């Protein structure tokens, strides 16, 4: 394949059978989302949101884009941004993984530093309240804008399908913001209602009502119920323990060369829980949303 | 694109026609190589490596490999090792990349520490060694096996031409076994006798006679010079600086969203140089062997 601009490898990420066992011997497959240029899903979603921001006359020349982010979305934004020479601040809670923060760096983008406590809902306040001292601003907003979840709706979903084998039983995914869920539950929901979806996160989320503390599982995780729920019909709610995410990571990455991320491990230990209580044979697709690399300063492979 | 194991990405990368300011307006092509599983070019090695090693018959089920690596090898050899069930420890000397270390013993590795000083010398010293005191063991030896050139000789070589819109004016590479510069060189040239072949090694490097240093450029290097390299006519030996790596990969990222390797950085350095001596509108094609989110631990993007 010959490419002349580094966007081009965004999407169009393999759907891997995980060579694994499975309950009940059903099939869990996995898009590798790892495999985007800013090596996350996000990639996809920053595009987007670029995109439909510029169509929304939201967004110019000048404009200087100002984002709450934990890292990969901030990576995918500041590609996007990059692209079209516009300025980028991006706004990310105090703790979270150095690399993504010097990847942003490295991309162009400017960070601001909120505490870790006051986690995403710190970041926002902060990105708006910045946003309101800027004049020509955008604040794309990826935790309420419906761009998020349309983004995977049209790219993402189709892509699941293109490659399945045959029909999905259930898609579970990991919630951060909740678009992704969203927007790939809705699209597979509509084209076959029997296709269950199941929302994972990880304990000290609150999309279970449990009690509201900081995860060692990076990526996914909720502080308020997201928006874009309402487009999917929420078959099921698992709320995945830390050392079950990880005991993942490490097993994937020793058994099946697999490098992948804790909201990825999350992923799958939700995928392999489900299959418990699913018809035997049955078909389960996840994403894993990116590397352990990107966490190798965490530790992520130790216990 | 559905996969059943990780194995099957290994390969078909992309060739970018980079978006930069280039001498006497020509044209730099560059292979994405930390497209791969392992996250770089040796990924292809290792399997090809363990490949020769089985049909020589110099490898069975029970055998222990052993290789001296700086890490990348090490990867893409523990991948590959780790599908066939075969034990493998890997040599590696003290200072390089603290990930690639985490990565390989994650993938199942034992890793075997040489002193720093010592080099990839001391690593070899050491394989060698250790492959004295186990009876079933088989030491692929990168730095002089032919295997090497030839793997990247029917893979590499080839998916080069498949994409190159034009005639290869000259093939920039840089070089720490030799292998991916030699058997890409070698039938590049053996295609066309027109199509130049350049070597790049990081100053502190003997292939120009240089004082023999440590450098902060990683990946490439050498300390003897190649046996490797009377398959090819070297039209020319660059030996590039650390600066002028590194200023390229902190360029790449800051522009062109493109995260490479300091080894990635000479070999874009050695290009752009290589061009100011060639003719107008000349096409030139090099390689990036890995990502920059591989030197995270050492600050690559620091100046
Ligand atoms: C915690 S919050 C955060 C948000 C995002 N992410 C996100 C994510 C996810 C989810 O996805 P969503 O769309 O739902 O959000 C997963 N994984 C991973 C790794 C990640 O990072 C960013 O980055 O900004
Ligand atoms: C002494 S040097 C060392 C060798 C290998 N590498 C290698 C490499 C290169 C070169 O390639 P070659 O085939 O020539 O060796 C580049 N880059 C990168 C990143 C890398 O890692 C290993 O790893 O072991």
């Amino acid at each position: 394949m010959l490419i002349q601009h580094v966007q081009e490898l965004i999407g169009h990420t393999p759907l891997m059978a995980l060579p694994i066992e499975v309950p009940n011997h059903s099939h869990i497959y996995a898009k590798l989302e790892m495999f985007n240029p800013g090596g996350s899903i996000a990639d996809r979603l920053g595009a987007y949101l670029i995109e439909d921001g510029l169509q929304r006359g939201r967004v110019n020349a000048k404009t200087t884009i100002i984002e709450p982010t934990a890292g990969n979305t901030g990576i995918g934004l500041a590609l996007a941004t990059q692209a079209h020479h516009l300025r980028t601040i991006l706004v990310v809670p105090e703790k979270f993984s150095m690399e993504k923060q010097v990847l942003m760096q490295a991309l162009g983008a400017e960070i601001v530093h909120t505490p870790s406590e006051e986690g995403i809902k710190g970041a926002i306040r902060k990105a708006e309240a910045l946003a309101a001292t800027i004049s020509n601003s955008y604040v794309p907003m990826q935790f309420k804008n419906p761009a998020n979840p349309a983004a995977y709706y049209h790219t993402l979903a189709p892509e699941i399908l293109a490659d399945m084998p045959a029909p999905i039983t259930a898609f579970v995914a990991g919630a951060g913001s909740g678009g992704t869920f969203a927007g790939v539950a809705a699209y597979l929901q509509a084209q076959d209602s029997a296709t269950k979806a199941v929302v994972v996160e990880p304990e000290g989320s609150i999309l279970n009502g449990g009690p509201a503390h900081a995860h060692r599982t990076e990526g996914i995780g909720v502080e308020f119920i997201p928006p874009f729920f309402d487009q999917v019909r929420i078959d099921q709610t698992l709320t995945i323990a830390d050392n079950d995410a990880f005991a993942q990571v490490r097993h994937l990455a020793r058994d099946h060369g697999l490098l992948i991320g804790s909201s990825s491990g999350a992923a799958l230990a939700a995928s392999l829980q489900l299959a418990t209580n699913l018809p035997a044979n049955s078909h389960i697709v996840t994403i894993f949303p990116d590397s352990s690399e990107r966490y190798l300063s965490q530790k992520i492979y130790t216990k």
